[PDB]
């Protein structure tokens, strides 16, 4: 596995059988994570950071600021850790990683839940002997894992930090992901997912990843980007290049079968489905105390249904972060972020 | 065979011998189709030009048809509605798929051309008719910019306009959006660099650019509405795959790819202050025709406040909120709103 790789060092666990909500028995189950401090004694101080949809474990690596002394993650106070979600390139089992029956999964990787993400990572924690879960933060992909770790209870997860994500599937994210996949089983070098590892449908992934990549921006911060020379890179012929360079870096370092798998894990997503007869229901039943940061201008994940998160949820605090970014605020504002954390991780 | 003209109404085509480019390249021949409604009146001053969308004919009864008939907006018992055909497009006027006068058609070769260069053709176009006076000028997205364009010949020629959904400059984000869109043809092996012959044009890239573009003329909540899960303990989102497949489908099948490209990229040259201004509002404030901007909050590719922004260097301007949820598409969706707000605008003094 290439992908993984190429990543720093990180340990695996590995589950011996582990069933998915589906039903389907996988064996043998790596999965990889990271962390940073050392558990205190009475092993309660364990932070969760959930990754983002296209991310490995090495939250470091795109959240290098919330890191350190009075940092969000302060690696005095906290053991942090972060796990692989399954599906994904780095580390997990997914697409990439050994069929214990013969060869990678490749295409026949099972379908996998934000549920069955968030019931094997629990399954490592209690190996690694947690025995409280101080806070769980996670944005976009990682807020929906962050929500769904909050049914633990209060007594096991103390405080949750949902960041720019939702509580449910949505028909708008529906269709930008699968028009997202469609680039890729319309590239002919797919195969139906029976692609050879080194010929990667990568015109595909890439155009998938050129559109991701602009539903995280909004309008005001391409325009601040690209401009026009007054009446009478940064200009405008400049934008095509910019496309080109970034979505093609992530195509010949990211797998199309996992792309296809972690985005499908996104119609999965209800907090509600089998618990509560409506999202606002289901909100009502997280306990814990809840920050919930968003950015007015994100055109994923709507400033409404956030609003709509800290109406629902009893103990919770509405974060709005002082941007005109769109849904990369997260990372591109990560110091306000950061403030936000630490303030709330303080009380 | 101009297979996408042919399976058009019938509509005019005016014969200009030779046209000069803002680039200064010359086209020679040049048709202009058009199509109008109505009659023009013994003053010639009942004359309302209609700009179409970016993949539109002229035919504008065919995405706006409530648009038409008496009491209605484009009230052919007042007014002489006429639109017409923009350069580069596969519907009749010059472009990629029309007869190069130097053989074949002009394929790849077709010059770039402006919203300023389709102004100034058109303006031709209507002076060979006898239009004396506009009355008003109407145009939605690309059309949008024509109209803002229309009116720099001032309040004694365009005597008002309604700009819809549109802005005054090409932003980043929209160049982004569309240089995506065409990347997807330019990636297509079947493009050959413009070269495909015809009847086997670049689909796949097509039909990409064309999915994308569509959801940047969606909302968040219209797209909600249209699709969603079975409650906690057509419509279901399963259904959206074969949505965004088939209308994408349909349009690749009947469209150009280098009529995309070629309109596509007009919108990198719209602006309306080059040459005439330091900045956008002192252009807008050039701007002394009354004006009817009309918008949706939810339209993801012309922001609320650029038109905001519009009304408010406009010296005689109102701005007209559509009240909906849908995005870029709501003068579409919501036909029957902008209809009365037109209507309501050219009824006044
Ligand atoms: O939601 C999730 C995102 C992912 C993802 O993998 O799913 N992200 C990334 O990948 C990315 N990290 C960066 O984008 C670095 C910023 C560089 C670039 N966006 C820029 O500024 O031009 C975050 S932002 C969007
Ligand atoms: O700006 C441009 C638009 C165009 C265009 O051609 O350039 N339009 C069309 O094409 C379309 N007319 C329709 O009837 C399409 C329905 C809207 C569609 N997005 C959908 O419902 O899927 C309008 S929607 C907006």
């Amino acid at each position: 596995n290439r992908f993984e790789a190429s990543l720093d060092a990180q340990d695996i666990a590995r589950i011996s059988l582990f069933t998915l909500e589906s039903g389907v028995i996988l064996r043998d189950v790596p999965v990889a994570y990271k962390s940073w401090g050392r558990m205190n004694v009475s092993r309660d101080n364990c932070v969760i950071v959930c990754h983002t949809l296209t991310s490995s474990a090495h939250v470091t690596s795109w959240w290098p600021t919330l890191f350190g002394q009075g940092r969000a993650f302060d690696t005095s106070r906290y053991f942090i850790i972060c796990l692989n979600y399954l599906g994904s390139p780095f580390g997990s089992a997914g697409p990439c990683s050994p069929d214990p029956d013969a060869r990678p999964y490749g295409a026949k990787f099972p379908r996998t839940t934000i549920r069955d993400d968030v019931r094997i990572h629990r399954q490592v924690l209690d190996r690694l002997g947690v025995r409280q879960i101080a806070a769980v933060v996670g944005a976009s992909m990682g807020g929906m894992h962050t929500l769904e770790w909050a049914f633990f209870g209060p007594e096991y997860v103390r405080k949750i930090v949902p960041i720019a994500t939702s509580c449910r599937q949505s028909g708008w994210c529906a269709a930008w992901f699968e028009t997202q996949r469609q680039c890729i089983y319309d590239d002919p070098k797919y195969l139906d997912g029976e692609y050879d590892v080194d010929d990667q449908p990568v015109r595909g992934l890439e155009t998938a990843r050129k559109i991701a990549n602009l539903t995280y921006k909004s309008k005001p911060a391409m325009d601040e980007r690209f401009h026009m020379a007054p009446g009478v890179g940064q200009p405008i012929e400049a934008v095509s290049s910019y496309l080109r360079y970034q979505a093609q870096k992530f195509a010949a370092s990211f797998d199309a079968n996992c792309y296809i798998a972690m985005t499908l894990k996104f119609d999965t997503h209800d907090i509600s489905r089998g618990r509560a007869g409506s999202i606002p229901e289901a909100l009502a039943m997280i306990t814990q105390p809840a920050l919930i940061i968003c950015a007015r201008s994100d055109g994923l994940y709507s400033f409404d249904e956030h609003v709509e998160m800290g109406r629902s949820i009893p103990n919770s605090r509405l974060c709005v972060v002082d941007t005109n970014e769109g849904h990369d605020f997260f990372v591109m504002e990560a110091d306000k972020v950061n403030d936000a954390v630490r303030g709330f991780l303080d009380q």
